[PDB]
C-alpha cells in the first residue's frame, strides 16, 4: 500500500556489467541511480542504453554544484537520457533554479541533497541541512536526498520538507533499517547498492530487498 | 613573487572537433587547459587522453567534486588517469577532499578546492564559511585554490589566508605570482584565431 520504491544504486565501474545487472534486476526495481564513475568511462552513452533496456526511471547521480550557467549545460546533456538528475543545495538557489528550468521543459526531475551522512558532513553541511530542506521545499523540487541513520531524524526532514526522499533502505552489512518505512509512503525511495550489483545473483536479491518492503 | 602568472584556458566548448581543433591553435601559448563536465559527459574521458596528447601540457578536470569519500575516489582514480589535476568542493568535508588527495598523492598530480564562488548563489551557504574553506585548504595542503577575483582586494586577503596558489579568472595581476594561474575562456575559444588571442594574453 504505502510501501516506498526501490532505487538500485547501480555502483559499478565495467558498462558490460551495469548493463546485465539492469536486464537481471529490471523486475523487481522501480528506479536506478547511476553516477559518475560509472558514466565518466564512456559518458552518457551508458544511460542511453541502460533506458533501451528496462523501461524504468533512471536517475543521474552527479551532484551538481557549479554556478547557473554550467550547471544548466550539465543538466541539458545529463536529462538528454537521464529522467532526474541529484544537485546540491549548497551552492545556492540559483544554480538549483538553472538545472530545474532544463528539467522542467523536458518533464523531468531534479533532486536536491539536503543532507548526507560521511563524517566531514558534521563540518559545514550538517549545520545547514534544515536550511536546505526548507529550500527543496520552497524551490519545489521534485525530491530529497537524505540519510536513514537516525529514523528521528528522518522524519523531521520529511515533516520539514513535505518532499519525497530518497534514502538508504539497508545498512552498512545489507541489512534491514528498522523504524524507517512506516515513516516512508509509495512516493518514497530506498536505495539498496551493493548487496544487489555484488552478487551472481542479482534478481534473486532485487526480489528479496522489494518484498523487504512489504 | 613578482613575475607573471601562468595562462589557463577554459575550454567551455561542447564539440569533440573542435574541442581539439582549439587545442592544437593554442597549445604553445597556454600554460593549462581546463575542462569541464559538459565536455567530457558526451564521449567520456577518451577527450582528456586526446587534449593531453596535443597540447603536452597541464590538464586540469573542473568537475566540483562534491560526494562522501569512497565515490570521490573512484572520481578521482577515473579522472586523474589522462588529467593532471582535479578540482574539488571543501564545503562537504574534510575526509572527501582527502580522498581526492591520496588518490593524486600516489600520481603526482594536483588537487585544488573550491573554497569562494562569484554567482548570486554563492552568498547563502558559501561565502559565509569562505574564510573556514581558505583555512581547510592550508590544513590539508591542497595544491591550489580555486576563487573569483571579483575584488582583487579580497583575492589578496584570500591568498593571505591560505597562502596557497590560486587559479581565477582574468589590476588583478599586482596581486599574482608565478605560481598562480589566470583563467581566460570565451575570449579564446570564441576568436577567429584563438592562437592569436591565447598569444596577446600571454604576453599580458
Ligand atoms: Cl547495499
Amino acid at each position: 500500500s504505502h510501501m516506498p520504491k526501490l532505487m538500485l544504486a547501480l555502483d559499478v565501474l565495467d558498462r558490460d556489467r551495469a548493463l546485465k545487472i539492469v536486464e537481471d534486476v529490471k523486475d523487481y526495481v522501480d528506479a536506478i541511480k547511476v553516477g559518475y564513475p560509472l558514466v565518466l568511462s564512456t559518458g552518457t552513452e551508458i544511460i542511453k542504453e541502460i533506458k533501451k533496456l528496462c523501461n524504468k526511471e533512471v536517475i543521474a547521480d552527479f551532484k551538481v554544484a557549479d554556478i547557473p550557467a554550467t550547471n544548466e549545460k550539465i543538466a541539458k546533456i545529463t536529462l538528454k537520457y537521464a529522467d532526474g538528475i541529484i544537485v546540491h543545495g549548497f551552492v545556492g538557489e540559483d544554480s538549483v533554479k538553472a538545472v530545474q528550468d532544463v528539467a522542467k521543459k523536458l518533464n523531468k526531475k531534479v533532486i536536491m541533497v539536503t543532507e548526507m551522512s560521511h563524517p566531514g558532513a558534521v563540518q559545514f553541511l550538517q549545520p545547514i541541512a534544515d536550511k536546505l530542506s526548507e529550500m527543496a521545499k520552497k524551490l519545489k523540487v521534485d525530491a530529497i536526498v537524505a540519510p536513514s541513520t537516525r529514523p528521528e531524524r528522518l522524519k523531521e526532514i520529511k515533516e520539514i520538507a513535505e518532499l519525497p526522499v530518497i534514502t538508504p533502505g539497508v545498512g552498512a552489512q545489507g541489512g534491514k533499517i528498522e523504524d524507517i518505512l512506516n515513516i516512508l509512503d509509495e512516493n518514497d525511495y530506498v536505495i539498496v547498492g551493493r548487496a544487489i550489483y555484488q552478487s551472481q545473483n542479482p534478481k534473486e536479491e532485487a526480489k528479496k530487498y522489494k518484498e523487504m518492503l512489504n
